[PDB]
């Protein structure tokens, strides 16, 4: 068992044959129904954009810890959960140790005086005073835009797989793109030579939202996915020019389980590891209804 790779070039091309485009819908619906994950290529985002966001991520986490804590998540407006979260505080199971993960959290930018500001994960972002807009904020928000565009493509492909499966309009799912809740996290995993097997980078979880898009770093590993049929954890290989796509619980319930939300985690390694995780959640008003 291996996590598959799906090339969406045809679906984004305006000259590809309808056969080529359907083949993309087949490979996607199928990976999401069997593994809940795939690797995605053919997205059209340049290698520069991926280089630039890891530049931002390293600059940020290289900051002094007192410097990051100045925008610690507990300082964000109300229930906007934005800013810096340090390592060794997130836990998953009582027998185990907290996660080595260090993370920085953004969402869609909303002025402080907006009506929804302060509500759950909606409001303004917190930005580090010690970095210039040009070093950090502008690239981060530009990458967010590229991610929003890609996840909108992914959603419409999923909707088309729903059409083929159960006969619904191929825009069943497109209402989550209306004013979406789209957090992203910049992730840092400090390396360890001899790690305790009771501690992970991130422990066994599912994602709660709809779609997640992950950018891993060339030369690292750690991400693995639980596949019930063989009762095994499958590794997710770092593919060149790829994003890792998985389904969340909201998509699970909202389909019949047809798109699976699969358990996954990141074990600790000796190599320093960065990743950028962007997620698409259900809306703040949208009552998500099954089939
Ligand atoms: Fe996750
Ligand atoms: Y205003």
């Amino acid at each position: 068992e291996v996590i598959p790779t799906v090339d969406i070039s045809a679906w984004l091309s305006s000259t590809a044959s309808p056969e080529s485009k359907n083949k993309v819908v087949e490979e996607v619906r199928s990976a999401c129904n069997k593994y809940g994950f795939f690797n995605l290529v053919g997205h059209g985002i340049p290698a520069e954009a991926r280089e630039k966001i890891f530049g931002c991520t390293k600059k940020f986490f290289d900051l002094p810890l007192e410097e990051k804590m100045k925008i610690s998540v507990d300082k964000s407006l109300g229930k906007s959960f934005r800013g810096y979260e340090p390592s060794l505080i997130q836990t998953h199971q009582d027998g185990l140790l907290p996660d080595t993960k260090e993370c920085f959290i953004t969402g869609a930018e909303i002025p402080a005086d907006h009506p929804d500001a302060g509500k759950f994960s909606t409001g303004p972002n917190l930005w580090p005073e010690g970095l210039s807009d040009k070093e950090f904020r502008q690239p981060v928000m530009e990458y967010r835009a590229l991610m929003l565009d890609l996840v909108s493509t992914i959603v419409r492909i999923l909707g088309q797989g729903i059409h083929k499966a159960f006969g619904h309009p191929s825009d069943v799912l497109n209402d989550i793109l209306i004013n979406p809740s789209i957090p992203m996290r910049l992730l840092h995993y400090a390396p360890q030579e001899n790690p305790d097997p009771r501690q992970f980078g991130v422990g066994d979880h599912t994602d709660f939202g709809c779609v997640s898009i992950l950018l891993q770093q060339k030369g690292t590993k750690g991400l693995e996915v639980w596949y019930p049929p063989k009762e095994t954890w499958i590794p997710v290989p770092v593919i060149e020019d790829a994003f890792v796509i998985n389904m969340g619980d909201t998509m699970h319930r909202w389909t019949g389980g047809y798109y699976r939300s699969a358990r996954h985690r990141v074990y600790i390694t000796g190599e320093r590891r960065y990743s950028v995780a962007f997620f698409l959640n259900g809306n703040l008003n949208l009552k998500i209804k099954p089939l």
